[PDB]
DNA sequence: CGGCAGTACTG
DNA sequence: CAGTACT
DNA sequence: GCCG
């Protein structure tokens, strides 16, 4: 990253707009920050900073004060708020709201919420966990982690396929959690496995807590065995055969690579999501969908790039 | 002016 | 529903 | 915040 000195200090200023809940503001800076991470050259002039993609006057006239005065002064103006909102919501299953409303009730310390605070079934394992969640895992771990459900899960049916997709996939040396998609190629099997699938992984102690038990998607907490283990989240999502592609392109990620996928297929008229590319998406002015379209056939992910008039890219290189 | 991705789950 | 979460 |  050539401009570290300027992505450095406005990924200060998102991260203060995205914990008080200015969604869209944070966003137009999270993209001007990887559009600067992603220039060779430094930038040198506001006439080059409106060069960027993402970068706009606003922008631009913030990167020339940092490069002139070495400093952004909105820096000084931030909330005192902002560090205690940004611990709040570092609590798996609390968000904005709840962190503004935590602070709006005079909680200022994890003590406080521990405490005082009602905290949901989710947070409380949140909490609980606070300091794990935060952590990364070396990939190898990730490797033991999507093998423990694989074997878990092939015990019940030899024929269920499973890939830990999201970073992982995306061949990072850490993981911040195991996002592992299951499905069977006879395109029937893969259902109501979840109960004997969690209640195996229950038997001998990996799965320690259930944040969200739903039909298709499993989101909790495991813990390999022995000594030196961490507490680490887990993601399983159970998938028909006919949307394996979609649901591995949309499980790998990463986040803003679908969303700039899904953005357009959009303009193209069509819609992805992790069930299917559909083509004929009838919309209204609000880019809302109000009439539905005709599922594309998707049997590997290069065949939505194809149908979306993309080239292939690896998981490697979806990591933006 | 107004979208900024599209979906699942919780209570 | 609003909130939070997943990529 | 940015952009069509
Ligand atoms: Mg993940
Ligand atoms: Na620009
Ligand atoms: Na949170
Ligand atoms: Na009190
Ligand atoms: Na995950």
């Amino acid at each position: 990253n050539h401009n570290l000195h300027i992505t450095e200090k406005l990924e200060v200023l998102a991260k203060a707009y995205s914990v008080q809940g200015d969604k869209w503001r944070a966003l137009g800076y999270a993209k001007a920050i990887n559009a600067l991470k992603s220039f060779h050259k430094p930038v040198t002039s506001y006439q080059e900073a409106c060069s960027i993609p993402g970068i706009g006057k606003r922008m631009a006239e913030k990167i020339i004060e940092i490069l002139e005065s070495g400093h952004l002064r909105k820096l000084d103006h931030i909330s005192e708020s902002v560090p205690v909102l940004e611990l709040f919501s570092n609590i798996w299953g609390a968000g904005t709201k709840t962190a503004q409303m935590w602070y709006q009730q005079g909680f200022r310390s994890l003590e406080d919420i521990r405490s005082q605070a009602s905290l949901t079934t989710q947070q409380a394992i949140g909490l609980k966990h606070y300091s794990d969640f935060l952590e990364r895992m070396p990939r190898e771990e990730a490797t033991e982690i999507e093998q423990t459900v694989q074997k878990a899960a092939q015990a019940f049916n030899s024929g269920l396929l499973c890939v830990a997709c999201g970073s992982y996939r995306r061949g990072k040396a850490t993981c911040g959690d195991v996002d592992v998609l299951i499905t069977h190629p006879d395109g029937r099997s893969h259902r109501g496995i979840f109960s004997r699938l969690l209640d195996s992984l229950r038997q001998e102690g990996f799965l320690t807590d259930d944040l969200v038990k739903g039909e298709t998607k499993y989101l909790g907490v495991c813990r390999l065995p022995g000594p030196g283990r961490r507490h680490r989240r887990l993601d399983i999502i159970v998938v028909p055969y006919s949307e394996f592609a979609c649901a591995l392109l949309y499980f790998t990620g990463s986040a803003h690579f679908n969303r700039s996928m899904r953005a357009l297929a959009k303009t193209k008229g069509m819609s992805l999501s992790e069930h299917a590319l559909s083509t004929a998406v009838v919309r209204n002015t609000h880019g809302a969908k109000v009439g539905p379209g005709r599922v594309l056939p998707t049997p590997t992910e290069k065949d939505v790039f194809r149908l979306l008039g993309l080239p292939y890219r690896e998981p490697a290189e979806r990591d933006w």
